[PDB]
C-alpha cells in the first residue's frame, strides 16, 4: 500500500463534547493506505497564525521530499481552511497530491460529516491522477483547487464552493474523477519558497467597507505601521470620495493598496477608479483574505507596483 | 393611470461616458403610469451616507402620505442599495409599495441593463399586490424583499441573490407574481420612526477578521468612540483567543458587540462562543452591513442587550 | 410532550447492507414528543405509485382529524419525495404541521445524514410556528415549502433546492426559524379532497424534447389513451413545427396539452407559441412531474381549459 | 486584423417583431476582427436537427482548415445549443477556437443582450489563449466548456451555467482570463470525424421517469426500432421494478440501455442497480440530452457495451 502522512492541526474534524482517535475510529482507511500521523498543533483554526503555518509548511516539505511518501493530508478547522490552503499551494515546492480536509459537524454529533471526508481525502491523496493539480481541498464529495475556494455559509455541511470557477474533481466513495486543470501557478512553479521566507511576515490589514464609511480606521492601520492594506471595497472595490483621497495619499508614501471586494464573487476591474493614476493593484477575483495571503508573500520579493499586479495575473 | 414618485439618487443607472433622461429614454412608461420625478442627490452609492438616507426617507414618507400617491420607485447605484433598502425598511410607515432599483451596466453600454430593469420597477409598484410586502428591490427580472438582498458579484447583472431565502416573485416585461410573503417586521410594525430619530446615529464599526487577526483595529475603533461594534468572524461568527479577550473588555465597559461572519449566508449561532457570558450579540442571518444598519437603529433606543438581541429575532 | 405519528414508506433513509429500527437508533428524539410510529409501505421511492399515495393520504388524514395527534412525520426515500409532497400539499385538508423527510446516504455509512435528519424533521412538526404553512420537507437543515422543493442532484446529501424561490426557514440541532411564508393554495384552502378522489386517477404521461425531436412517442401516448400530456419543452416551453402540429391536433381532439419545461427552473409563458389560439395550459413555475400531479388532480374536476389554467396560477 | 467567419443559424439574437443586420447593428467588432459572414440557417433552435448540425459542421470544418481563418463564431438559438455546442466539440478536428453565442431577449427588446454577448464572443474567438479548449460557449461575460455547459432557465440572461463543474474564464467588455482547462477529450483528441458519419444517426428517444411510472412509452420506442434509449431516471439514474424488467429484456435483444437523470446535475453511479449484470450503462454526469449526442456517435462505431461504457470515462 502506498504511504501517506496525515499532518493533524486540531478543528471540528477533532472536535467533541488528535490522532488517533482518527484513523482509530475509521479502521477501513487500512486498506487504502499505510498512514503515518502526527500532531502538527491542536488547536481551532480561528487562531491559526503564522508561526502554525510555517510550522507545516516546513513539515510537508519534509515528508513531501522523502521518496516514501506518495501525499500528504492534513486535517484542518473549517474557519481559515482557505487562507492555510491558499498559503500552501504558493510555498510547497512538489508534484505529489496535498490535501486539506476539515468538518463541519463535530465528531460526536449525530450525522457527523468527518468520517466520510477523511476517508475520500486519503483516497484522493492516494490517486495517480491526483499528482500536478497543486494543494487540494476535499469536503462533501467534492474536489477543489486551492485558489478557488471559500467557506460561503456559517453552518451547512456543503459550505465550500468555488464561486468563479467550479470544483475540478468529485469522490464519491473513494472514486475519484477529474474534470478540469487549473490554469494559474502554483506549488513547482511558484517564485515564492521556504527557504527564502522568515516570521514575521509584511504586516498586511483589511478594511471593510459599508455606506457612511469614514477612513478612521483605514489611518490607524497606517499608524500602526502596516506595509499592505487590502481594501474590502463596495460592488467593483469602490470607496468614497474621502477613502479614495486616503488612499492616494498612503500609496504615494510607499504602502501598498489593493482594492477587493466585499461582494463574495467576480474579479475587481480598473473603470470607476484608474489604478494606473494612484499606483493601486486590483486583486483580480481572490476575496480579501485570499489577495492578503497573497500580498504579504509578494512584500517579502519587492514593493514594485507593476511586479505585484503580474504576480496577481498569474497566481 | 395610477401616480407614482420617481426619487433619483443617482448609480450607475443613470451613468454615461438624472431625471430625465430616464423617462425620456423610456416612452413606455407613460402607458402604465403618471410618473412625478424628481432628484433627491445625484451620487454613486459608494458616497451614501447618513444625510441622503435621511433626505431620501422624509421626503418617501411626505410622498407615501400623499393619497395621490400610489406608490414610489427609487433609482440608486448597486453598490449599497442592499443597505439603503434595509434602512428604508425599518424606518417608512407606509403599505405602499417603495421599490428600489439600479442598473449594473452604464446606460450608454451596448446591452446596458437599466432600461429594462426601470421599467419592471414601475410596474411591480402600481400593481395591487405588491402592498404590505414591505420595502422591496427590483432586479434582473426578480423581486425581492429589502431584509433578504445582497449584492454578491462584481460585474454580473445577475449580482442581486436572496442568499438565506430566495427571490419573494418574478416579474417578466411587466407581468408580475408574488410566491412568498416576508414574515420578518418592516414599515408599518416596525418600531422605528422618523420623527424620532435624529443625525448623527451611534457610531458603529464593521471589523474583518483573518487568519493571523490582532485585535489592533478593533481597540483603534474603541478609541475613536464606537457604540456598538459588528465584527465579521470566521466562519459561525468566530475570533482568535486574543480578540475575544479584548471584545470581552469592551463588552464589561458598555460597547455594544455583534458577531456577524464574513462568509456571506446562514445564521450565527451561539456554540464555540457563550454570548450569554459575555454579553455578546449574534447577528441573526444578516451579513456585516445589514446587522450594522439594524444596530445603528437599536443604540438610538437602548443600550440593553437583550433587548437588542430580541430586535435582531424580530427584523 | 406533545404526539406526532411517526408514517414509514421506505426509502435510503431506511437503507441498509422499518419502524424500529428509526427511534430505536436516536433515543434523543424521547425527549421533544411522544412517537406513535406505525408502517405504511417499505419500497424504494422509485415504486411510489398511486395505490400507496392514497393509502398514505387516508391514513394521514385520520391521524390529522385525531385531536391527540399535534403533526405527522413522514419517511420517504428521496427520489420521488417532491411528487408525494406536492400531491399531500393539495389533498390534505389540516392546519396541523406534515413533515416529509429522508436520507441520501444509507443507515450504515460512514458518515449518514438520516438521524440528525429526523431529529430536525420531529423537531419542526412538534414547533407552534409549522402551523398553516402547508406541508413541509426538511433535509440538510432547511425548511421547504412542498410546491417549490426538487431534487437537484443524483447524490449530494443538500440535493434538495426550491430553485424558484427559496427556503422558507431554518433547522439546527432542533432549532426552528421561519422567514417567508408560501402564498400559493394548500391544504385547507385546496378544492381538492380525498372523499372526492378515486384510483386511478386519469392517465397523464411526460414527454422529454430535444434536438432531432419527432413527435412519435407523444402519438404513442394518445394512441394509449393519456387524458393528459405534460411536455418538457426546450427553453420557455418549446418544440418544433412538427411537434407543435401534433400538440394542436391533440387539443382539437380533447387531450389536454400542458407545456413545461425540461430546463429546471423559471416559468413558462406564451410568446413563441399562442397558447390561447390552440388551447394549450401552460406551468406555471412548476417542472415537468409537478406539473402532472396538479394537472392529474385537475382532470378528476374539469376537463375545461379556462379553469385548468386558473389551478396552474393558483396552486 | 486577424479574419472570423460568422456563421449564423437563427435563434432570439436574430429575432425581432439574419447576416448582417447584426455586424451592421455592431460597427466596434470591425476594430477587433475583419469579420466574414455567412448564413448557414434561419430558423429556431427548437426545430434544430441533423441535417443542420451535418451542414454547420461541415462548413466549420472547412474554414477552420483555412490558413486564413483564425477562428469561428456561430450564433445560435438558446434552447438547444447545448446540445449543437457538444456535437461540435465531438467532430471538429482543429485547435482553433469554436464559439457559439446567443441571445435570451428578442434584438427589438428594451435591454437586449445580444450585442455585448456577440461583442464578446468575437473576442474570445481572437484571443491567442483560446485555442485548445475545445468548443467554447461565450454567454452573458462568461466562458463555458462545450461538455459542461446547460441551459438551467426558462427566460433568466444569466441561464446558463456549468453545474457539474464551473466556467472555464470570464470575459468583461472583451477583456479574456482563462482559469481552468477541460481534462474530457475533445476536437482533435476525439475518435469521430465528420468523413466518417453519415445522416440519418442511429435512432436514440429519452425517456422520462416520475412516480407511477410504467414502460408504455418505453416499448413504444423500442418498436420504432430505437437502436439506443436513454433514461431520465428518478434520482441517481433509479427506475421501478416493472421498468427495470422491460430495460433488462431490451438489453438482451442488443438495444443499448443508458440511465441518466432527470435531476440536473451529478454523476449517475451503479448501487441501487447492478448495471454490468444487465449491460447497462451510466451516463456519468452528462444530462439526458447530451448522453444522446454521444450515445447517438458512439453507436455509428460499435454495439459493444464496454466499449461505449469507456466512451461516457473518457468524453
Ligand atoms: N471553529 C472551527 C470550525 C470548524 O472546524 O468547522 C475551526 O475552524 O476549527
Ligand atoms: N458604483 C456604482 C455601481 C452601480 O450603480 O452599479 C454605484 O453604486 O453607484
Ligand atoms: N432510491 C432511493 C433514494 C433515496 O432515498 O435517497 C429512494 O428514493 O427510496
Ligand atoms: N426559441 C429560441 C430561444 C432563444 O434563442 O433564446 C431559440 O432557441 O431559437
Amino acid at each position: 500500500l502506498p504511504t501517506i502522512a496525515l499532518l493533524a492541526t486540531g478543528g471540528t474534524i477533532a472536535g467533541s463534547g488528535g490522532v488517533k482517535e482518527l484513523l482509530k475510529a475509521i479502521p477501513s482507511l487500512n486498506k487504502i493506505a499505510r498512514i503515518q500521523g502526527e500532531q502538527v498543533s491542536n488547536i481551532g483554526s480561528q487562531d491559526m497564525n503564522e508561526e502554525i503555518w510555517f510550522k507545516l509548511a516546513q513539515r510537508a516539505q519534509e515528508l513531501l521530499d522523502d521518496s516514501r511518501i506518495q501525499g500528504v493530508v492534513i486535517t484542518h478547522g473549517t474557519d481559515t481552511l482557505e487562507e492555510s490552503a491558499y498559503f500552501l499551494n504558493l510555498v510547497l515546492h512538489s508534484t505529489k497530491p496535498v490535501v486539506l480536509v476539515g468538518a463541519m459537524r463535530n465528531a460526536s454529533s449525530l450525522s457527523a460529516d468527518g468520517a466520510l471526508n477523511l476517508y475520500e481525502a486519503v483516497s484522493v491523496a492516494v490517486n495517480e491522477k491526483s499528482a500536478n493539480k497543486g494543494v487540494l481541498v476535499v469536503m462533501d464529495d467534492t474536489i477543489f483547487s486551492v485558489r478557488e475556494v471559500v467557506k460561503t455559509h456559517t453552518t451547512h455541511v456543503s459550505t465550500f464552493k468555488a464561486l468563479n470557477s467550479g470544483a475540478i474533481g468529485s469522490v464519491y466513495y473513494g472514486k475519484t474523477r477529474y474534470y478540469m486543470q487549473p490554469l494559474r501557478k502554483h506549488t513547482t512553479e511558484s517564485e515564492f519558497s521556504l527557504s527564502q521566507l522568515k516570521t514575521p511576515l509584511p504586516k498586511v490589514d483589511i478594511i471593510y467597507t459599508h455606506a457612511g464609511m469614514t477612513p478612521d480606521l483605514f489611518q490607524a492601520s497606517l499608524n500602526s505601521h502596516a506595509k499592505g492594506v487590502v481594501i474590502a471595497g463596495v460592488g467593483n472595490g469602490n470607496v468614497s470620495a474621502g477613502f479614495l483621497k486616503a488612499m492616494q495619499e498612503a500609496s504615494q508614501m510607499g504602502v501598498v493598496i489593493v482594492r477587493s471586494s466585499r461582494v463574495g464573487s467576480g474579479g475587481v476591474t480598473s473603470g470607476e477608479i484608474d489604478d494606473k493614476a494612484y499606483g493601486f493593484i486590483t486583486s483580480d477575483n481572490l476575496n480579501p483574505q485570499k489577495a492578503r495571503v497573497l500580498l504579504q508573500l509578494a512584500l517579502t520579493k519587492t514593493n514594485d507596483k507593476a511586479k505585484i499586479q503580474e504576480m496577481f495575473e498569474e497566481y
